[PDB]
């Protein structure tokens, strides 16, 4: 896919495929206990024709919930730089030592991910990840989808985890879970 960058441009709040494929998502999905835990049935290439480009694609709301949901995974795995790009995640990884608590650690990110270097449109579109979590574990009772399960299996796609240590990606998917549920 294009970079994030090239994807949109502020005023404009995030990519817009990505709009499209999660308010599909939400009109289909917010109750869904299997949500982003299953495997729809397509291979990638159905999955990437989808992913809206002059042509192929379809009217998302017509697509079963399931493969939209694998349309929204292969999304963040097909961006060229990650949602966190990895300037970012590496940084995170050598300053730790020099942090002192789970909250300095979160602010870091976020001072991090704004470097000037770093386009607004990968802030941006984090911001928007993040609220739809926080929609998400809205209806966890019947999704089954808090802030934690959420973080743990999106947390790999945003930051690319390639050859994380334990300790470290723990540390970063408590970032991203107290991230979400601070959207309140």
């Amino acid at each position: 896919l294009p970079d994030l960058a090239e994807q949109f441009a502020p005023p404009d709040i995030a990519p817009p495929l990505l709009i499209k494929l999660v308010e599909a998502i939400e009109k289909k999905g917010l109750e869904c206990s299997t949500l982003y835990r299953t495997q729809s049935s397509s291979n990638l290439a159905e999955l990437r024709q989808l992913l809206d480009c002059d042509t192929p694609s379809v009217d998302l709301e017509m697509i079963d919930v399931h493969v939209l949901a694998d349309a929204f995974k292969r999304y963040l795995l097909d961006l060229p730089n990650p949602v966190i790009p990895a300037a970012v995640y590496s940084e995170m990884i050598s300053l730790a030592p020099e942090v002192q608590s789970s909250e300095e650690y979160i602010q870091l990110l976020k001072k991090l991910i704004r470097s000037p270097s770093i386009p607004h449109q990968y802030w941006l579109t984090l911001q928007y990840l993040l609220k739809h979590f926080f929609k998400l574990s809205q209806t966890s009772s019947k999704n089954l989808l808090n802030a934690r399960v959420l973080s743990e299996i999106f947390s790999p796609m945003l930051f690319r985890f390639s050859a994380a240590s334990s300790d470290n990606t723990e540390n970063l998917i408590k970032v991203i879970e107290i991230l979400i549920s601070t959207e309140w």
